């Protein structure tokens, strides 16, 4: 999964990132299994002002998350990943919640590549691990957090 | 709803954003009858340069909208979305058609969250909006022009 | 297609991005038909430091692609298509592939706008240039690389 976060220039400290998107992290893995090393959390940031919300010019707090899946996930799984990353990152970024916009895409994993490999299916991650390179387990193995 | 609009830094003032905005908002209430503070415009500045048509780089005269939607609306209705978008962003920035680019991918409500709550139905929206706590509809009423 | 192509600032040179932009936008023709000018590559530069993999923060040499398609073309050539970028940008940026991440997301060409009109299914490629405006069409030509 690729998570685009969206956020006001200098909002997030260095650290307000590392926890938001370690929150992230752990809310994925803790949900659906896939290993933290597969999880990327790419904060896009903007110069406050950008955000307009039924017209009104925001200041700069506000963050919209996006999510990038694959496909197999329940709707009872996918609504518990969303509450969760709603309920988290509000405590990681000291955010109230009515800031925060979650929305997920999915995406069949034949189209889908992360280490430049090809996804599985969400029903399986396990045994792809393994069955990949050493020089690439290892590279993954890096990443953990 | 959220917009994501990609733009050449230097290529919106603070007043042509705020145009570009209004006109999107006001598009996409005027064809769904969402109310206002559900539409999310979000401007995303890169330096000219960045885009390449063809493998030819370009100056600043760019607009890639990227419209993130409940799914459930007709394509009639989408089509007619995408062509006002097309027609108002370029009058409100003061910019030629065929420099204007517009996707639309949509999602099913039950992964989308706004304001820290899963979105209804297009069959909905009305009835949803009243029974929330009075902070959260108020929160909303704030942001609306 | 409209790619967008996240990368840390200063990680491509302007002859790089060119570079890969092009192999990106060789890809897209050359497997799938689509002309030059159709193929956009939006390039998305942050400060090293946002993209976090299993919760660490990363150095500035991940590259995320992000696909924007028509729907309509099979799982294998999609496969093949995803591949022939990760091997295509890996070349044309100087970077192992075990940094490259690729998602292809597709969406109903009735809803997909280039240059301000409605986008074709892959089932009117040729024909469709063929009824533009020679204006039009004669702008589509600048923009082969």
């Amino acid at each position: 999964p690729v998570y685009m976060v969206y956020v006001s220039q200098d909002r997030l400290t260095p650290s307000a990132k590392h926890a938001v998107a370690k929150a992230i992290t752990d809310a994925h893995r803790g949900l659906t299994g896939t290993q933290h090393f597969l999880a990327q959390v790419n904060f896009q940031e903007q110069p406050a002002g950008n955000v307009f919300l039924g017209g009104v010019q925001q200041g700069g707090d506000t963050i919209f998350v996006h999510g990038l899946h694959r496909e197999g996930r329940s709707a009872d799984l996918k609504g518990q990943l969303a509450q969760r990353i709603v309920d988290d990152v509000s405590v990681a970024a000291e955010i109230d919640r009515k800031h925060i916009w979650v929305f997920f895409g999915e995406m069949p994993a034949q189209q889908m590549v992360e280490y430049g490999r090809f996804l599985p299916q969400p029903g399986h991650e396990g045994e792809w691990f393994d069955n990949l390179s050493s020089d690439e387990r290892a590279f993954m193995e890096t990443n953990v957090d």
